């Protein structure tokens, strides 16, 4: 049983994703994504061992026949997914990077002497790291997993395979209070001007928290407007909106299509409707009522109604989100909203392991 991610952090949090080159994991079809994890000797969970990109069906090399059933087994690339930690926790960030680099050296030895065999639950030579295997029905093989023997590969990581995920208190988005917030607010889809715009529309209104209301408005409006922009750009079917009704040819499979996700650059990972919870029933009604016209002044009635309704009923920006993450006091937890850096920017490069 792989431990679930911790959901609570006192302040801003960081998670890292790292797709490996030089090997594959082969497993039965419809297998769980997680097959193991690496923890410290003290028991702290550092990262998960996951299958990532499907590379086709697995064919056991004839010279490695072992009387075992490998029927319908699929081959996938490996991705190392960290357990989130506090962004300012240097020790936690460093242990994750070192633990990933150690596992790469272990994999390099494994494809050399135990090619086409499962990873065994072992402790590192220095005692720092422990592998726990949660799905024994797997094998690790060099390159593409077609040949019985490797090409003497050194298992590496690379920025092309790297992502970072940052969690921040929802109430902080638009305040620019910290360098994380300012980095997130630099997302091209985020329109800061919408804050002062909300203020102008709501002068006669007695708002419970007008500055929080303006922050939520700018955040949600920015997401809604970008979704519409992307739906028009890529010809995405949103709710009942048909891109072909507006002579737009579909050129993506949906919101979760890698190219649509890449177009966000800083991808929201939390369900937009969750942010309404940080406001009073009254302030939320005020924020929500002002969103429709921002869509309707830039997009058709159909695209505007459909994007608005989609996010109202709990629609996700790009598939299942991270919606149970929290910040602040453990006893009175506040909503955390998460963002995926599709490409790791220079400001976040220090959180990522670098093959020596
Ligand atoms: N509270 C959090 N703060 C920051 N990052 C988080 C948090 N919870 C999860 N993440 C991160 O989310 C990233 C990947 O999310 P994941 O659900 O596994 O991706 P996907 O489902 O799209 O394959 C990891 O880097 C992980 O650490």
């Amino acid at each position: 049983a792989t431990p679930d991610f911790p959901t609570h952090f006192p302040k801003s949090s960081i998670g890292i994703e790292n797709e490996l080159a030089g090997l594959v994991v082969a497993m039965p079809a419809n297998s769980a994504q997680k097959f193991g994890y690496v923890k410290s000797a003290q028991g702290d969970a550092l990262f998960m061992l996951t299958k990532d990109m499907n590379q086709g069906s697995y064919q056991r090399p004839p010279s490695l026949q072992d009387g075992k059933n490998y029927q319908n087994w699929q081959t996938h690339t490996v991705e190392l997914v960290s357990y989130p930690c506090e962004m300012d926790d240097k020790a936690a960030v460093e242990t994750r990077k070192q633990a990933m680099l150690w596992l790469a050296t272990h994999f390099t030895t494994h494809i050399d002497q135990s090619n086409h065999q499962p990873l065994a639950p072992i402790q590192s030579e220095d005692g720092r790291f422990v592998i726990e295997i949660t799905n024994a029905k797997h094998v690790i093989a060099a390159g593409n997993g077609i040949s019985a023997e490797s090409q003497g590969q050194t298992i590496t990581m690379t920025p092309s395979g790297q992502q970072a995920t940052v969690g921040v208190a929802a109430k902080g988005f638009g305040t620019s209070a910290t360098p994380e917030l300012r980095l997130l607010e630099s997302a091209p889809w985020y329109q800061k001007s919408l804050k002062s715009q909300f203020a102008s529309l709501t002068s006669a209104e007695n708002l419970d928290d007008k500055e929080l209301a303006a922050n939520v408005f700018a955040y949600l409006t920015s997401i809604y407007l970008k979704t519409a922009e992307l739906a028009k750009k890529f010809g995405i079917y949103i709710n009942e909106w048909d891109p072909m009704s507006e002579q737009i040819t579909p050129n993506a499979n949906g919101l979760t299509d890698p190219k649509v996700k890449n177009a966000w650059e800083i991808l929201p990972r939390t369900k937009p409707s969750k942010i309404v919870e940080i406001l009073s029933k009254s302030d939320a009604k005020a924020v929500m009522k002002h969103i429709k016209p921002q869509l309707q002044s830039r997009y058709s009635e159909s695209l505007s109604k459909n994007v608005f309704q989609y996010f109202q009923d709990g629609g996700e920006v790009a598939g299942h989100g991270i919606n149970n993450a929290t910040v602040g006091d453990k006893h009175s937890p506040e909503l955390a909203i998460l963002f995926e850096f599709r490409t790791v920017p220079n400001e976040l490069q220090s959180y990522l392991p670098k093959t020596e």
